[PDB]
């Protein structure tokens, strides 16, 4: 019905393995990636993309968070990066094929005991101009994250707060930490200094496990592709580290100097996607999935437990993709934590939403923008074919595949409760 | 709360090893569940009464077998009558009647290579007179069973066909018998003669094996209770016994001369129920739902798909029931062979399904009477309602619980593709 | 299959059929269960042992001398009925029968003696019949104990302080008959020997659909801590009037040996049944069909998991060599045992190779009958002026018993397990012998 | 104080995502690094004196690139690091062996080539231990490099390298003939897409653990290092994570050749490998081992299996054990134990080889034989219980598991013994 040939690519017969020595060893160079890019691309915005027309390029390679950094340039020299990335991005908002929403990240300057001067002024510029993410530099215990949440005014409550792990106190504390932070950041730079060089490896792993067990989002960050700064190919050492962070479980990437001020930044996405896609195919859904499943505790709450009886339902079928209606994109995160080989077509009228879904890997965001029906139920279906359009455009699904559909009982938030089997038509 | 925990060996389903499952039974937790094994009782002399079958309805008769090894057409069809008027007596209650299956049990081939001239006649009968299973003595290899479906004719072609191992040949060719069959009965008392008699609960324990990967209903029969012919209570070797065949994975457990002709028919059927209750509460579905997932292959059919992730999603929030529309039955049957913790409440129009899904170990049937609503989605919604309020009344759920709600797309058996997070109002 | 492909051109395809070698290769509990194969025949002897109530069918030397050869390993004697002059009888025509097989040392078999007393009744503790019927069995040699209505630690306390100092070697296995015992079995199962799961008296104490979790969750204690564990009443009811039991009497007994259990039970069947050699027969048949279908891939894993990590030799000796054995399809586990504790510690580990255990002691050797798959060879020759020596016969004489009964054949592979100095608690060598 | 060291709260999770939740950075390694390094013999670590630092800082396999360099050079390179190593001779029981290893020019546009069948003649004149064969594409040219070292070249190790598409393809074939193998990343990386080497890696890297044959990861693991004296967060991670997917060695090539830090970049691998090999999940990692590796009617292999279970059972400090060849002690060294594999040998071949496989531990045994042949093996037993003492491997009150043979000779290892330290 699927073929011979489908079952040779994505690395299935590796994930079919009864054991992780048996998937290792089934892993075939030969066999070619078929699922888009989950793990999302945060490039840095600097000199060397800066333009509209140099970002414009490096979206169509694969950008996904425009990260500005705080630690250099003036608050007017990053309110132009927002508008010509703003533009750039808009200058798609005709075709929807073409149309990609790109978030917008602030990566803070820095502590000091706690919240500098400095970075509740630009905390306040980035609710000023509507940023969707923080990257917290040097978290060390859960008051600053709070600190941070607090330097968020009345308006920057919905913003997500990546907390920057970059020292010893907050690897010792991280557990406090993530319990108030939206997601982490494995900062491995000044991670590198604080620790001992050896030993941060471990520190990534265990973040990015316990990340994962808690259900947020994950980001491995510095040093990713560092030759390609001066050169037009990264090392053997550097294509293993980008691999490996994807295998370890991070749903993000990102790249600092390499897109900022490097000779070479569309051509460090154009990378780091490639890998990307390499990298999710080898992933041991088997374990993975029944691992996840066992340690995450049980749920009374309707999201939580329809997104794992979806996620369970869409490995059965080998569904193209799992459509869920989102409207903070909760549900589309509770989906991408059990790691579901599926993409999740998030559709969402919340354009800051459909940026900050960017976080979770697996997550593709649909600004759907059209009047709503007088019928709600309507109006969900007009939806979910929105979902079923694009994902037919983008090249997710053809006419007979099988998709898993996620929708509520009623409308708001938080009433996700039903999950469909639906077959492309 | 703490007490819900230490009911239905919830404590020993719990742990992560099968030795620890072991020593974590209590004989102080008592089982909350509902009984899943369904008891087939064969009607005799000691059964026929109106008054006496109204008991054994009442202590947990779910299939009435008619044994065509003794007895005329004109006495059995009076066993038929008396068995319809002891189940139609509670029909003044819908939301606590109980539908009773009517088994057939031929006579068998004996001498003869194939079906006998007497069993096409009282298969014959069995379709003129309405039977639900037809339990298909001494079934050699996959032509027999071909035999009997022709036999039954176009006019029996809803009834199901039980095909009887009882012998060193049916033994051999279990996998082409249970390929063309509806289910298997391990008929244990001429396997006992044809194999060695300590090799009996090898054939047992394979076929039942078998069948819970195959998803087809399996019997287990002959000398369950065989002392409860004269005396009040059983032998220790007989409710081991009893305990065990639940435990192995057996859907229907049977009564033979323990109903059919000895003095404590009620009794027998009341210590089954007991001895059932309390093996189903210790069954370790946490190596047995992870088997099951495990060995079911990949489906690309909606109802299968459903089926899975209802099952998983029933796990996660330890729901009350699940409560499934069904036409056939099939979508009750599918959810069965997962064997899930909460009831599989199954809500159908047709009678002959209704007593049917009894040979499905944790079906338990409704019949709905309501004449259609004119929209389709309002009947819909009033059978989940009536199988919430005979749960709520039959005592399986409480306000509060959560249910697993599974509906298809459109009328017509084979479109169920829903699965829905409900909770208890 | 790559993980069988050499092994099964070399011992071929027709020996990983038989003992339900292709259902405990399984990766599954489910697939075990599917590969169950009648046409499978057991080629192990039967490790889980049998006690025979000895009653007036079966007390003549005649009789006896058939049960043995049966499959007879424990006679037990029910102190509830009969005096002790009876009783003493009954030991007396045990020995006599036990003994008339003593001519050949390579093919002779060890019985041990229980003594089940009539337990305390009305009263809270030991009974004062109990303590004159426990200096009896002292007087007389008995092997083990069956301590009827065990209800805390204490009982078995009384029960060991009656015995005195010269019943110190006795076995004491606590009878479990009633709920209070079912509730403190923790406490009990830590100052006896073993446990017998009684369930006649325990299902009339417990609803009867409840004993099955009783037996169930006491055997895998017993199983956790390395303990015997005994199942007992009704396995073969219908044979005291019947040649051939029901299908819930097989099912019952073939259950018992799957759940874990070290020895089965015949009570009425054996004491006053007209088929006592038959039931015997019966229980030998069923325990060798249920041993080769028990999953030891699961089982194995399971028990070396829930054992704590121990720093004792003999402990760590043990499971090398069960893992060793398991490697290599080993005939057989040869272990040189003074108390029969290496035996008992090689037996915990559940092998599928025969742990044939080489003693001196024979205390010991009727006594490891309570562990299930401890075949016993009683050494009568004097010790050699070199200890290595000694040890070095010792070993030949399990190697030349395990060929003569069939345990071993030429090209087989063996586990022997030895000490590094003479005495008990010193076992701490494994080595691996191919059978010349 | 004992299970907060080398990841044991890690060790213990009864799930891989619960290990990785457990990781410490406080958590400090007690084990010897039990990854081998290959460093790479070239002008900046050539002088006798360097040499001897780069020993100190770890180096157990010395590359000999055959790429670059004439024989002259190569056999001058030779004499200077076995002067280093027999500088340390004088505490035997704090000497370190150091294998020698030729890496081939390889067969380039052409099979074997008319140079390298020059230069395997000489690492054979020479006394090599490894051979790195460069470009190895099919099972014949396995066969080609051992017929060109002739008679005198069998004891030679054949680390066959993967470099391209082909030697990925029949790596079936050539594993079988091959002692062991070589991911050879920096051409591999050129041969295929780079994006789809790790896959190559990890796929070749589990099928030879599952062989129990040695497998090393190669190039560009410290690259950085060759001009800053601090590697990349990529690099420490690459290097991490060929620990951490079951290579037995790790290798530097310009970073030791060329490089401004030969010495810091032995002590960083040392100390990365460290720390990778207590964060392994021994856990499921000897259950999948057990539950792959065949069923064996060989003494030594039943054996073999027999002590690393017995050794975690009782959390044994080493596994000593009596080898002539070397094989008992990469029989005990393909379970991956926690416990140390010290094998005392007599052969200097053999000790230097060892080094090729995981957590073996070489001790060359220099004294004569005793009349009785039990007497000269307890002579080795304690040679080996006193050098884990002098090395910190072994403390008084510690368990270890010996492994010796009932007869001399090779291939009779079959029994396993329980000692407590003194
Ligand atoms: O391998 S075992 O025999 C075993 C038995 C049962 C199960 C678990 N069931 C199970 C798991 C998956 C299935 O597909 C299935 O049909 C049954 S069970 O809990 O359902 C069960 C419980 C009780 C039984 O009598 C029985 O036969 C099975 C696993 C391993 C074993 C292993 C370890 C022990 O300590 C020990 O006492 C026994
Ligand atoms: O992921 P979220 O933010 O909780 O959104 C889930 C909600 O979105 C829906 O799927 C769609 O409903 P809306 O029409 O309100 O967007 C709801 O039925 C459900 O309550
Ligand atoms: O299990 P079956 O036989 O497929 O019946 C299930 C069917 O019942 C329904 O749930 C309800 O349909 P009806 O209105 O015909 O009763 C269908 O949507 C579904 O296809
Ligand atoms: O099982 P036990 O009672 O500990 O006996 C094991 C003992 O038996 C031996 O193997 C042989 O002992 P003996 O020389 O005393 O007969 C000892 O080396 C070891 O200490
Ligand atoms: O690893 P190898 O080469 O098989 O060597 C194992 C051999 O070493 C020993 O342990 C000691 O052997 P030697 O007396 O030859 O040194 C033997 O008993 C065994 O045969
Ligand atoms: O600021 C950072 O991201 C760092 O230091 O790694
Ligand atoms: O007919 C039966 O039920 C049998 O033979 O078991
Ligand atoms: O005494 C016994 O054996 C019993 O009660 O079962
Ligand atoms: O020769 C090598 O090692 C390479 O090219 O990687
Ligand atoms: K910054
Ligand atoms: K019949
Ligand atoms: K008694
Ligand atoms: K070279
Ligand atoms: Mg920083
Ligand atoms: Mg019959
Ligand atoms: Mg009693
Ligand atoms: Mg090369």
């Amino acid at each position: 019905e699927l073929g011979t040939a489908f079952f040779q690519q994505q690395q299935l017969p590796a994930a079919m393995a009864d054991t992780f020595l048996e998937h290792l060893c089934l892993l075939d160079i030969d066999s070619e990636p078929v699922a888009a890019r989950s793990t999302s691309i945060i490039a840095t915005i600097g000199p060397a993309s800066r333009s509209v027309e140099r970002l414009k390029e490096m979206i169509k390679a694969g950008m996904n968070i425009a990260r500005l950094n705080f630690s250099h340039g003036s608050h007017e020299y990053h309110a132009e990066s927002i508008a010509n990335v703003r533009e750039a991005v808009e200058s798609f908002a005709g075709s929807p094929l073409s149309y990609r929403p790109v978030a917008i990240a602030l990566d803070t300057k820095g502590p000091g005991p706690g919240l500098s001067e400095q970075d509740v002024r630009d905390l306040r510029f980035g609710v000023e101009h509507g940023v969707d993410i923080v990257f917290a530099s040097f978290v060390r215990k859960a008051s600053d994250v709070a600190a941070v949440r607090a330097a968020l005014g009345p308006e920057g409550h919905g913003i997500k707060i990546i907390s920057k792990i970059e020292n010893h106190e907050g690897v010792k504390r991280f557990d406090e930490i993530l319990e108030v932070s939206d997601g982490i950041m494995v900062a491995r730079g000044d991670l590198g200094i604080e620790i001992p060089a050896e030993k941060v490896f471990l520190a990534q792993k265990m973040m990015i496990g316990r990340c994962n067990l808690a259900g947020k989002p994950v980001v491995c960050a510095t040093q990713m592709l560092e030759s390609m700064i001066t050169k037009p190919r990264p090392t053997r050492a550097e294509t293993s580290d980008v691999a490996n962070a994807v295998l370890d479980g991070a749903d993000c990437i990102m790249l600092s100097g390499e897109t900022a001020k490097g000779n070479f930044p569309v051509e460090a996405v154009k990378m780091q996607h490639a890998i990307a896609r390499e990298a999710e195919a080898a992933v041991y859904h088997r374990q993975l999935f029944e691992e996840l499943r066992r340690a995450a505790p049980l749920s009374r709450d309707p999201t939580e437990v329809t997104a794992i009886g979806a996620v369970e339902a869409a490995f059965k079928c080998c569904a193209a993709a799992i459509i869920v209606l989102t409207t903070t994109g909760r549900s589309a995160q509770l989906l991408s934590r059990y790691r579901p080989r599926a993409a999740v077509i998030a559709v969402t009228r919340s354009a800051q939403a459909a940026r900050q879904v960017h976080l979770c890997r697996g997550v593709f965001p649909l600004l759907y923008r059209e009047p709503p029906e007088a019928i709600w139920a309507d109006d969900v279906d007009r939806r979910v074919q929105f979902g079923i359009e694009s994902g037919k455009l983008r090249g997710f699904l053809r006419v007979g595949d099988l998709v898993i559909v996620v929708t509520g009982w009623r409308p708001g938030s938080g009433y996700t409760n039903i999950m469909r089997v639906l077959s492309i038509s």
